[PDB]
């Protein structure tokens, strides 16, 4: 069964709203910037992808007042208000708004987190160690749980199929849209909403990727060079926040309702490394087993794919891991154009598969293919990759392959066509 | 393919009533109850004061905790406790499964998917607090994968090396039932050949007890009597009592099982999950939307409402849940004749993400030795559940076919799952 997707949201670090979005990515924008001294002033980790509010950016800023009332906005975490006006978008541009009981049944909302309520969560235990716990408000619990995201978008536009929450660290909203597919596949349900959604901002957050080291200390002073996925001087990923969805259907069901499909999702594949809990092996294994998967599933030849979305985020050994990995599935010499778009925005974590397909499919709608910012001096391990520099490509392309990769060893990939 | 046939293989099980699902049933069956005053670290604050404890092997020589076993000593500190109980669970249902890879080919097709709902709650409550003492400079370098809810099956991979898909949804309080289902659509669509699946859970702090206190969802008046507090149906029930546990499944089709000699258990024919979309924390006073999850399962097996011997209730013990179920069943099954109905979280507290893969290993348990677990505490029904036929405290002996499972969640989630007896 062929499956589509017929509408696309956007909050992120390059505002909300996704053509504004796309505009200022193709453009050269960045949407890292310094981040406050209440979040990183204890740590060397002083640079993230920040969601900005309309006062800083009048254009597009994030107001979660227009999908939430104000009185409202106390039952639910940042998160879950990103995703709430990134779910009203993309379902707004599918058209997807159905008042009978028969299309809202049919309706599954299925939305990933890879940390979920973190700074509601830290929060109430702050709150417990100071005013005790006993003056908990009533909705702690519903604030932060990570399947609230889908649940809030559900209880708003009564969509009463399947829901699902993966929380499969920084793959887990290529999961969603995989497991958006299949559900579409078997029967489950006729349209997903789809996608994922993270703001994870707090100094405990920021400081347990520190105490790990995987987060970038060395660019504090020039924050818009910190993010830089395949380069030699990467030093860490830079933390982002934000929300990505995506409407999801059969082609014939997008046909018959006169929706216009954006483009085709033809392939999925997910792996797991069984190797270490923080790392993926130097070869690239588990990943490149994802991506051929999608490819086998697309009945689609290495040399037929236009475009990789990596999943690189600007760490020395996971970047060093997916160029291992993609020169085993393209080769060298010719293969795909890839590049990174977490070198503009940061890493969205569990919201970074969804952004990231969106771009994807974007590429393919516009012939433009994202640029990776900040690639200077490329890791010389990639030489015979096609790896794109900071300025967008402007070619026609019909498939885009894009790619995420988690904590645990989780690996997902999602191959998209043109349409038509 | 979708139309395999899809069996579980294995059963694991780490709870308040012990560890290994033969224990852990004996216990169940005789009437055993895991409920336990709480330490007051936990709930010297609050008035819920009762929960489902896993003890250690001091506590419990035979069925006790001791992740040990599973886990080299030096590695329990990288991974929070649902983890470690998870790691255990896993174990044991891989053992009577005999499912134990060493060829890729058959790693690359293990999947891996433990739900849990929390996740590593005290994991994070512990760096929260750091933070606010020693500061953020003191945590640990394993600080996030400790408590990550994805690295219970993180883990379980890495140390089996299954390489498959790897799954861990968060719907929470159905999020086992859903890991199960998950499992089965897998199997269905060709992507594993096996799959562990299951849920873990050991949220306790006062932080999350307190929020769920704050709700008003947890049992308080019965801190004088614990074992009494779980009392699912019951006239004089007050909220749920939270547990802590883990359960795993091995899930493969039926002709994979009978190539490799290994022996199902039981046969899993049915799957349903739905949204309310009514309340954040409430489903409909009807049960509406456990009643489509419920008729989902039970049109997938080809199996009408008057076939279903068994059902093992999702019920928790709170007032409106417990009432919505009740309203849910009687529309599915009707009065005066249907299935033989029980909540098990009567004895073993509810295991929140993990309360799915258990009662599913209850209900398998169940269709493969003809016993159906009672509800203890069931000593004045719900009126509202007149017609319906609901076990009290003794297990009932029985010859049984099919049984039913139902979990649900905050969010609306629906999830239920439809078993039968094999051969
Ligand atoms: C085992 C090691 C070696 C160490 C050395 C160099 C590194 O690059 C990091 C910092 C990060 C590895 C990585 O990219 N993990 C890694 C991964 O597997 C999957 C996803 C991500 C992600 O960001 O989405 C990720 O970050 C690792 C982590 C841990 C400590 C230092
Ligand atoms: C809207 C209301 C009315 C109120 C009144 C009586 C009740 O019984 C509770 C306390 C809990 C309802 C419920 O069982 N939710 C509920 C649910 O939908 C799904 C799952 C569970 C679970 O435990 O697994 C659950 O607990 C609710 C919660 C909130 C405040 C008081």
């Amino acid at each position: 069964l062929r499956v589509v997707v017929t509408g696309i949201g956007i909050v992120s670090p390059l505002g909300c709203g996704k053509e504004l979005v796309w505009q200022r990515l193709i453009g050269g924008g960045s949407g890292l910037r310094r981040l406050g001294d209440d979040i990183a002033g204890e740590l060397s980790a002083k640079v993230g992808g920040t969601v900005q509010d309309v006062a800083e950016d009048p254009e597009g800023g994030f107001d979660p007042e227009r999908s939430v009332p104000h009185k409202e906005l106390r039952k639910m975490d940042r998160f879950i208000q990103m995703a709430m006006v990134a779910a009203d978008e993309a379902l707004a541009e599918a058209g997807w708004a159905p008042e009978a009981e028969q299309q809202r049944e049919r309706t599954a909302t299925v939305v990933a987190s890879g940390i979920g309520g973190f700074p509601g969560l830290a929060e109430a235990v702050r709150i417990g160690e100071t005013r005790g716990v006993r003056r908990l408000s009533p909705f702690t619990i519903p604030f932060f749980l990570s399947n609230l995201a889908a649940g809030q978008i559900s209880i708003k536009h009564r969509f009463r199929g399947p829901l699902g929450c993966p929380v499969t660290a920084c793959a887990a909203s290529v999961q969603a849209i995989g497991d958006a597919m299949r559900m579409i596949r078997t029967g489950e349900a006729d349209v997903v909403l789809a996608g994922g959604a993270e703001a994870a901002f707090d100094k405990v957050s920021l400081g347990g990727f520190a105490a790990a080291r995987a987060l970038s200390t060395g660019f504090s002073e020039e924050p818009v060079r910190a993010s830089r996925p395949f380069d030699r001087d990467r030093d860490g990923f830079v933390m982002g926040e934000g929300a990505a969805m995506v409407v999801v259907e059969s082609l014939d069901h997008a046909l018959a309702r006169g929706a216009r499909p954006i483009a085709e999702i033809i392939g999925y594949g997910t792996t797991a490394d069984a190797y270490h809990m923080t790392a993926g092996p130097d070869d690239g294994s588990g990943a490149m087993r994802a991506m051929k998967l999608a490819l086998r599933m697309g009945d689609v030849a290495p040399e037929q794919v236009d475009y990789v979305n990596a999943h690189a985020t600007s760490t020395p050994v996971g970047d060093a891991g997916e160029i291992e990995a993609l020169k085993t599935v393209f080769g060298v010499g010719a293969g795909p154009a890839i590049s990174s778009t977490k070198s503009a925005t940061g890493h969205l974590l569990g919201a970074a598969g969804a952004i990231e397909a969106a771009f994807s499919i974007l590429a393919l709608r516009d012939g433009v293919l994202p640029g990776t910012l900040n690639l200077e001096h490329p890791d010389p391990a990639a030489d015979g990759l096609d790896l794109i520099g900071p300025a967008a490509r402007h070619v026609p392309v019909e498939i885009a392959l894009s790619n995420g990769f988690g904590f645990g060893g989780v690996n997902a990939s999602v191959l998209f066509r043109r349409y038509p």
